[PDB]
């Protein structure tokens, strides 16, 4: 297909226009006074969303060159959506700032390669500076505060997240489901998580998060390897007959053939997914049998004389709801044998003392933890479907932010941390003046998140930024009450991880695009 | 497909215009002098309707941005209907009012999020105040008044419903059926209600409520679980030879596969529905045995030595009509034998004494209620087809409205309640000036229902409002006669639930819409 | 008065607490007060200095403290003598207001084709 | 009339485009081996012309906004050519080179004011370097060469100018008139010169040259600060009988009465001008009397006892022609008591020995030179009237350029100077990146002229330019010969004023455009 080709500043200006369109879409949402975007999910009702990644995904433009600019920047938001969710809007604002300042410096005739190189140097230093700046976040009050802030200053979500994490243990898995009614509810149920996920992306389902989930799924518990569809046909047959979803757990699968089988058979009949078996060897079988009682199944295994040709609708376990991603699976709640589940808990913990050898004790204490910890499930209460989805997305941000906080600690929120590290890096220099100007471009872009936060308030961004820069330590601006003070005392906390991630990804994508000299795209016909 | 993007006031005006188009369509219908709307239908005869849900669900606009506004405000209306089945128009009017006044306040530069927050605070206070204001409804005459006022001041319909519930009891199930002719008819028949809906939306029949209903169905009576459609092929053959639908009552249905395959193989040759067995465990068996006798069928179980393929057309129960919704199935009647009904009544009635223990007597009294009580059925007599549907809609509204008035009592109708509660909340305040202005926006909207009702009269809305405002308690305006007086003496009684429902959903949706800066929609091509 | 629109921004900052009988009047008051800053910020913008920073510094510094666009230095407006006759400021303001009110209330315009 | 109005980049792009069309038209012609430009004349065959002033003059574009861009540079270029006799297209080329990069930088988003400052900064430095580089044009050889360059390598013109300045001195006054048909000639006459202009502007000549000049001027000389100007009425009546102008040289003049009468009643049949005499006191007296004798008249005052009420047409002086402008007066040729004028010249030479005050020693040593052969009159000739006017115009241009040269010395031509100073300033830097680009824009443009000169030759501009920069001093590329060498030894030498003026005006326009925020034009 014939290509259009543009060069130099004619290309770069079109790229920057498209970047701006995307950034303007996303950035309005930033901070406590940022306000929602309506996305026409034209298959249904439009969705109100404040999540910057959800906005970015939809944005894509008619002009092929402006579209190319947009589609590059969307990467930063998507990557930032990984690495614990929160930080997508700040990542996009940073990206825009670096691009804009970089392209000005390129118009001044600087070597864009050296500008990129300088940007990368500054950013690496900033990461280390944040690393040192970070303060551990252990107390429940800090956790709660982080939850509220990521919840868009919603105190209730902070309370629930803190109580849930403190009830299930810092490591326990928490999941969020649509509201049974107007009130949010917290409760705990006998589930477990394990570190294996779906074996093909074609299993991806409704959520854009790269996840698949199943309601009332059957649960296969295979010790065999799936060398070909000849192993699976009896199992698929039984499940298809049962007309209810299936989770395949197997030691190995030639996933390409399975995907072809999925396209042919599972066009519109039954939802099915496959995952790698847990652990290995004895650990594998232990988890397999653990799931079997948790689900009410049996261990399909040739050592028991059972075979996939023999697997009945009851050797297949069952689950009430299951959520799976490309790397991890969680049973939200099993059918299970309650009394037998708890009895096994006692038995496995007993094996901790028998198997006193360090790593067998380790494997046993892992078992009791993944079993007895259960799962806490937050119910997101809201009167309306629109409010349902909106509140749910904010609760999800809270969980991911809180996970990150307990991982990597916290830093002054409101954009203060970035400006602080920026101020500490003022002495940094590169090999040559091009790199030096690149470093300054990066250090200047770091102001952007604060300036945008205040601008959403409709305050004078430069005034506030100047004041904050004139302060020291956690001195910052409270955008929700227009009071300067110690962000920590106000509890305006950001997880170090999210701020780090946003900066790194923005820097990488931004530095690359600055290097563009030419674009080739389909001719607009 | 390329997205259009709009920002700030350019988006909000488009949103508000769409909202106005929908609201103006719907609001005409409000109150006793409110007009009918004529809805185009592809099939043929346009449907005259007064139901605000019916109108809202068709409104859909060509310009993508006003379309987004309309598809959103449609949700409040349908949520209102689902929550209580009545009060859709008042919900919409409120919603539109809130949106209009909120967007005004946003144009004053107030923070949209604080406006939303303020509105929700006012609405929480107003809901609790309505609850305190509410008065229980128990007297048959009050019940009738509610029905008439819901029926568009149709004395006859409210009288009928009052007699019906006083006969069948307030908790028995009442159903509305197409008239035999000009006379309305009420009769009692040995119908049955059990709390299991359609297991798959594939069953959804033609009616716009999205329900599956079958004329003269056979009633499958399998307490055994199915395994796949393969079980039913010879039965489905016999049913095709009869040429009538079949209700598949089964303990479990492979609906994901089985329903799909039933649809694909039948393609309308035979209508088939699948429903869960009533209750669980022994309940399923004893209850299913009961319904068999009432329908004159046999339980397909080893207790009879019967199997799914073995069921003759005569083993299958026979009903004149069966109605299935998303959560409830009711057998309108069974052929059975009235002598057999009485004999069963005696045997189980006696057996109550043998099983007097708390929860056993509970289930047994459930069983007599759901057996002796019978089904009340209202035949909506109307001279012509369009009048048929229009009147049946009104009677359905009356039944929902009346069944809600016994739940939560009644309040001063005609919009008095809202005004009254609004006036009492005048002293409510928020954390800041923006929330204060949001509270005032909410309280001001509360008037809107009365004003619209008055305007439909062509009377002077502000004058009526000020007079009602100046009055106290149930003092109100009688739109049907243009007399001020004690609304309760007149009986213009609104169920508290509808009012509460309308307000909450109105506020919930409207609150989000204030906070919009940006819209993303497919580019108009 | 202190020239360079200092006078206007000064009085505007002093009246910030003013408000009227209803939200509509309040918006009207806020619109008027925002305008009074406009001249200064313009003057600055022409210089290509940061209008917001200058404005905030002037609002901070009491009385005749202001920005001299000829010299790019803050100081006492009077001492340098960038000083407007009060009449000029007053007149400008009132007349400006007049037009504003006039066009707000107008409903109909008539012209040749 | 309803006007198109547009702002910001909408303005920038249109001017840039318009400026570009101009420059590309002109620049090709820059230097001696310029490219031809076929200028259509509707009458007939087009004028193939290598002369860029003519091209530029003739370029006028159809889009109103684009026309702005062209006319701006034209005007500013023209002014450059007025400040000094050369540099129309050089100022143009520079203009383009600055503007283009400036507007690009502005479009990218740098602060327009900061670029302005940075350009201004680099320009000021370059002017200082030019001043240092200048060498005086002391030698008639240099003078001759100067004329050549300003004459498009017309050796003859340079010869004529140099001959004139030898006859009258560098500070003497040369003048040019239509001559003896085929043959050009030079001769000298007893004119006069002094650095005083008109006391009121309304005297301006019929043409818009801004001077006033008078044919057969009568001359009145009085050491009086006349106020009521009552006594002059008989003089006006006598002069109106003669029908010829009168010049009044005074201590002060009541212009609010003379100029009034000169505007109203003297509807063209007579013209008058009024000027201060130079110096003061006994200097002014001696100046007045000597100018009178040259003009064949007498000093007139009540102290003389014979006044404007009595002064005959012969008490007043006379001249064949006189020129007056806002800053200077020159009597072309007094009628004079020629024999008594030389006698007085000798007497004034004696008076050099009679003075003792140095301000009067000055008055004498100047006026003796200013009297002795005070004016030379170039006569232009050609085989046709069209060549006649062509050659006359070029002569005048060369004259002006030569004047500038002796004022401010000369520099290595061919853009050697510019490139030289540009290389010297490469270390300059500004306050911030915006000003830095401004400097780099300015410094890059100074190269442009040279490169253009070379590129018209169709040599490789960059090799040449780099060789020049790698050389030292006046080393440069002689485009008429492709030889490298010392520019001055070739005498391919620009007057410094040309270079300075060209540059500064270039920068000036560039600045205006960079800060141009809005433009208003008819539809
Ligand atoms: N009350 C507050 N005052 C100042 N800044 C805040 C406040 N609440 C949140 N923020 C800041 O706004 C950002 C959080 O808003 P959010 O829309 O979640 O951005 P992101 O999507 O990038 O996480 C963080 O930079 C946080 O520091
Ligand atoms: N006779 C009456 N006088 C005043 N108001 C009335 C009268 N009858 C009904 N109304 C009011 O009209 C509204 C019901 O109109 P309806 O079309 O059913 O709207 P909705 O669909 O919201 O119930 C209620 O507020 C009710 O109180
Ligand atoms: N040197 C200066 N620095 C700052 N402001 C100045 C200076 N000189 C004049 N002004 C201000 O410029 C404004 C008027 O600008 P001007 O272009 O003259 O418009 P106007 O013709 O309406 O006065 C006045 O407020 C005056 O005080
Ligand atoms: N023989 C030559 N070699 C190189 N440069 C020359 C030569 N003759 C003239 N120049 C240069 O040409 C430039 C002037 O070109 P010209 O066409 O006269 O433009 P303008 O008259 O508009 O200034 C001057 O820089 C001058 O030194
Ligand atoms: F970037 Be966010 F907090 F969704
Ligand atoms: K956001
Ligand atoms: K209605
Ligand atoms: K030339
Ligand atoms: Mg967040
Ligand atoms: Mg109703
Ligand atoms: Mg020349």
């Amino acid at each position: 297909a014939a290509k259009d080709v543009k060069f130099g500043n004619d290309a770069r200006v079109k790229m920057l226009r498209g970047v701006n369109v995307l950034a303007d879409a996303v950035k309005v949402t930033l901070g406590p006074k940022g306000r929602n975007v309506v996305l026409d999910k034209s298959f249904g009702a439009p969705t109100i969303t404040k999540d910057g990644v959800s906005v970015a995904r939809e944005i894509e433009l008619e002009d092929k060159f402006e579209n190319m600019g947009a589609q590059m920047v969307k990467e930063v938001a998507s990557k930032a959506n990984d690495a614990a969710g929160d930080g997508t809007t700040t990542a996009t604002v940073l990206a825009q700032a670096i691009i804009t300042e970089g392209l000005k410096a390129v118009a001044a005739g600087m070597n864009p390669m050296d500008l990129k190189r300088g940007i990368d140097k500054a950013v690496t230093a900033a990461v280390e500076e944040l690393k040192a700046l970070s303060v551990p976040c252990s107390d429940s009050k800090a956790i709660a505060q982080v939850g509220t802030i990521s919840a868009n200053s919603d105190e209730t979500v902070g309370k629930l997240i803190a109580e849930a994490m403190d009830k299930v243990g810092k490591e326990g898995v928490i999941t969020v489901e649509d509201g049974t009614g107007l009130q949010d509810e917290l409760d705990v149920v006998e589930g477990m998580q394990f570190d294996r996920g779906y074996l093909s992306p074609y299993f991806i389902n409704k959520p854009e998060t790269g996840a698949v989930e199943l309601e009332s799924p059957f649960i296969l518990l295979a010790d065999k390897k799936i060398s070909n569809i000849r192993e699976m046909l009896p199992v698929l047959e039984a499940v298809a007959k049962a007309g209810k979803p299936l989770l395949i757990i197997a030691e190995d699968v030639e996933g390409e053939a399975l995907a072809t089988l999925v396209v042919n058979t599972m066009r519109g009949i039954v939802k099915v997914a496959a995952v790698k078996a847990p652990g290995f060897g004895d650990r594998r079988k232990a988890m397999l049998q653990d799931i079997a009682t948790l689900t009410g199944g049996t261990v399909i295994s040739e050592e028991i004389g059972m075979e996939l040709e023999k697997a009945t609708l009851e050797d297949l376990g069952q689950a009430k709801r299951v959520v799976i991603n490309k790397d991890t699976t969680t049973i939200i709640d099993g059918v299970g044998e309650e009394a037998a589940i708890q009895g096994r808990v006692a038995q496995i913990r007993q094996q901790i003392e028998e198997a006193t050898s360090d790593y067998d004790r380790e494997k046993l204490q892992e078992r009791v933890a993944k079993l007895a910890g259960g799962v806490a499930v937050i119910k997101v209460g809201a009167a309306t479907e629109v409010e349902m989805k909106e509140k749910k997305a904010r609760v999800e941000d809270a969980l991911h932010a809180t996970r990150a906080a307990v991982e990597e600690g916290v830093v002054a929120g409101g954009g203060v941390a970035l400006i602080r590290v920026a101020s500490k890096l003022a002495d940094l220099r590169g090999q040559n003046e091009d790199q030096n100007v690149g470093i300054k471009v990066a250090l200047r872009a770091m102001e952007a998140p604060l300036r945008q936060i205040v601008l959403n308030c409709g305050e004078e961004p430069s005034v506030v930024a100047n004041t904050v820069k004139g302060g020291d330590g956690n001195y910052g601006y409270n955008a929700a009450t227009e009071e300067y003070g110690n962000m920590i005392d106000m509890g305006i906390l950001d997880p170090t991880k999210v701020t780090r991630s946003a900066l790194q990804y923005a820097a990488s994508v931004a530095g690359l695009m600055i290097t563009t000299e030419c674009m080739v795209t389909d001719l607009p016909k």
